[PDB]
């Protein structure tokens, strides 16, 4: 029931006024929006996670968030850095001694942790195996060298988690399933999906409005694996924030902030570790604008900010997710929906939700 006066209410009215006509226009058939500020979080649901037989979405509706999960892969690898077991300006054939000799001699971690190793955005279809895998990576070259472009990776970010993974002894699934969400605290974040929560996996919905989900290739878990609720997010972005106690593991806070250092400029964007940040205060049309580019290095490296902007979207198929986080103001929202629609419009109603509180 709504209250004047009351937290939930005043952030409810914003979050409908903007959700439901976001909705209706782009046909999303449900989502779910997550807000913290001032230590407080406000969870919205909306609409159908299936449309037949016709399930709404609840508290605990899953959603592929696709490139979001490169965060995740970001964050395993800031967890070896700071484990004392990853160095991330070493080269990537440093750790995967098969790419010796190759140009993966002159690929560093850094590199595929910020999308400037050069190496393309899609797997290649044909990789099935880790022995193709390797095969195309010792033979490839790209046009311009490591460190001077900034192209969105699935490849890259694989490499990334699977380095990370590889320093502590353990395949990328182990990592991330029986290390990273569990110390987080993410208990209902998979990269698949258990039986008993099939019935809460939200089907995503095409361009064509077919019901899909992701189909899982060579290193997509790393690009492309996390399925999640909005709940386990907004924890996740208050992790970032430094705000959970975190079950008293130091290394794991240390690894969260260490992501958002920024180590190279795009255009008006900080390339973080998978994260992207924007000075704050944003405006709109700056925001809008940063959605192969000239990647100028930061040099030290920006440290972790307070009063930055900082942001991922994600999509497959059938979906479209987006969260950002202003520190200096402990505030962040998640916005996960069961179709994929157009950027502009993720980051335009998230900056209208933060600007109201
Ligand atoms: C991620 O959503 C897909 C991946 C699952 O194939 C692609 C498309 C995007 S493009 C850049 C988004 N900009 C800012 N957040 C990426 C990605 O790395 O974000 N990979």
């Amino acid at each position: 029931h709504h209250h004047a006066n009351i937290d939930e209410s005043k952030i409810k009215d914003t979050v409908d006024d903007l959700i439901q006509p976001l909705m209706q226009k782009n046909n999303i058939p449900g989502m779910s929006v997550a807000v913290t500020v001032n230590g407080k979080n406000y969870i919205y649901n909306y609409g159908l996670a299936a449309k037949q037989p016709q399930q709404p979405v609840t508290e605990n509706t899953l959603f592929e968030v696709g490139s979001l999960s490169k965060t995740f892969a970001a964050t395993l690898a800031s967890y070896a850095q700071v484990s004392g077991k990853l160095s991330l300006d070493q080269s990537v054939s440093h750790y995967v001694p098969e790419l010796r000799g190759s140009s993966f001699d002159h690929v560093s971690v850094l590199n595929v942790g910020t999308h400037t190793s050069g190496l393309q955005l899609f797997m290649p279809e044909d990789i099935k195996n880790t022995t193709q895998l390797m095969a195309y990576l010792k033979a490839w070259k790209p046009a311009d060298a490591a460190g001077t472009h900034r192209v969105f990776s699935n490849i890259g970010t694989g490499l990334l988690g699977m380095i990370a993974a590889k320093s502590l002894g353990v395949s990328y699934e182990d990592a991330i399933e029986k290390t990273l969400l569990p110390q987080l605290g993410m208990h209902h974040s998979y990269l698949k999906v258990p039986a008993d929560q099939m019935e809460n996996y939200a089907w995503g919905y095409n361009k064509k409005d077919e019901p899909v989900h992701v189909n899982m290739e060579i290193l997509g878990n790393e690009a492309y694996g996390i399925k999640t609720t909005s709940s386990d997010l907004l924890r996740y972005v208050q992790a970032n924030m430094g705000q959970l106690k975190l079950d008293a593991n130091a290394k794991m806070q240390q690894a969260l902030t260490a992501t958002h250092t920024g180590y190279f400029k795009s255009g008006e964007i900080t390339q973080d570790l998978m994260w992207e940040q924007l000075p704050y205060p944003v405006s709109l049309p700056n925001l809008l604008t940063g959605n192969k580019s000239v990647a100028t290095p930061i040099v030290p490296p920006l440290p972790p900010q307070e009063n930055v902007w900082i942001n991922k979207t994600g999509s497959t198929n059938g979906f479209g997710a987006y969260i950002a986080f202003v520190p200096a103001k402990k505030m962040g929202i998640v916005m996960l929906a069961n179709k994929n629609y157009s950027i502009d419009q993720r980051v335009t109603v998230a900056y209208k939700i933060l600007s109201s509180l």
